[PDB]
């Protein structure tokens, strides 16, 4: 599963994840939180604002 996110951001929870507009994020756990997804980046897992991204990460 892969997702893209165009909205700058910086996690609001410790187990959350910041990112940049147009960044490629590894979508991997969505469900217990229909609003914050657990994505991967570099070597860290972390929740991420849903409204700042949409499905279609691709490259």
């Amino acid at each position: 599963m892969e997702a893209i996110a165009k909205h700058d951001f910086s996690a609001t929870a410790d187990d959350e994840l910041s990112f940049r507009k147009t960044q490629i994020l590894k979508i991997l756990n969505m469900e217990d939180d229909s609003n914050w997804y657990r994505a991967e980046l570099d070597g860290k897992e972390g929740l991420i604002p849903s409204n700042y991204i949409e499905m279609k990460n691709h490259d």
